[PDB]
């Protein structure tokens, strides 16, 4: 078997995960959605070598099944120094909303007009070079959040980021039920009147309340644990661990923009 889709990130056993006698879950690096591997795999030791380690490992993903592990490979030492320098332990500055409220103030239609140019950008609607795959549910969304910042940025304007976690869970089928389950999910905040409105084209066909964008991730079942503000120059950040990612030259953005650029969303559940 062999594979182009590849992630260098730590490995996280997944605790709320589906009970199996032969797989088990994990969280690769900073995905949203959790991965599998075969309990008879002869990797399965690599993967809990690096979880008691605590490093970073090259993991790839079966071409017909994104979410399973077919292999991983420790990573050399300039790719483990690089992996490293985007990395900070550090708590989050904001802890509400009113902290929030200390460019990032949008006019309605200023804020309209945005999310129908990022909406426009999707892969589904223009597939070309750079194209957000708004149309892939099942993981990306750090990188998709990240590009509306570069975009915002351009047009000398900012947001933060708004970090659901728990067990989150939404319908992506317009006519029945496409589930997908994330242990987190990400989205530009921007200040619209005085109100913080999500930016998150891959649930919503507008801007919305952050209320309105945490009710959608429960369904089903679905809760939300916990949410996170944070500077726009935050990839990715674990409330639990302080785990705090940069991408400040988008070159894990635009990899990841590639990689899910033709992926259509796969049904968690039916």
């Amino acid at each position: 078997q062999t594979s182009n889709d590849y992630i260098i990130g730590l490995i996280k056993k997944c605790d709320d995960c589906e009970v199996s006698t032969s797989k088990t879950f994990f969280y690769c690096g900073i995905k949203a959605g959790a991965s599998y591997v075969e309990n008879d795999s002869p990797y399965l030791n690599d993967i809990k070598e690096s979880i008691s380690n605590g490093t970073p490992i090259k993991i790839y993903f079966d071409e017909n099944e994104p979410e399973r592990i077919i292999s991983v490979v420790k990573i050399s030492n300039s790719e483990e120094k690089n992996w490293n320098l985007n990395v900070k332990y550090d708590e989050t500055p904001f802890k509400t909303i009113e902290d929030l409220n200390r460019s990032f103030d949008f006019t309605t239609t200023e804020a309209v007009n945005f999310f129908n140019a990022m909406k426009n950008k999707s892969c589904a609607i223009n597939n070309q070079n750079l194209c957000i795959p708004f149309q892939y549910a099942n993981d990306g969304c750090y990188a998709r959040a990240h590009m509306m910042r570069q975009h915002m940025n351009y047009a000398s304007k900012d947001c933060y980021k708004i970090f659901a976690y728990g067990n989150l869970k939404v319908n992506t089928s317009s006519t029945g039920v496409c589930g997908i389950a994330w242990r987190y999910h990400v989205a530009p905040l921007i200040s619209v009147n005085g109100v913080w409105n999500v930016i998150d084209p891959s649930l919503f066909n507008q801007p919305v309340t952050i209320t309105t964008w945490l009710n959608k991730m429960k369904y089903n079942g679905g809760t939300v644990a916990t949410t996170s503000y944070q500077n726009s120059s935050v990839y990715y950040y674990d409330y639990v661990s302080n785990y705090t990612q940069y991408d400040n030259n988008y070159t894990d953005t635009y990899s990841t923009l590639a990689n899910y650029r033709y992926r259509q969303t796969s049904c968690s559940f039916l």
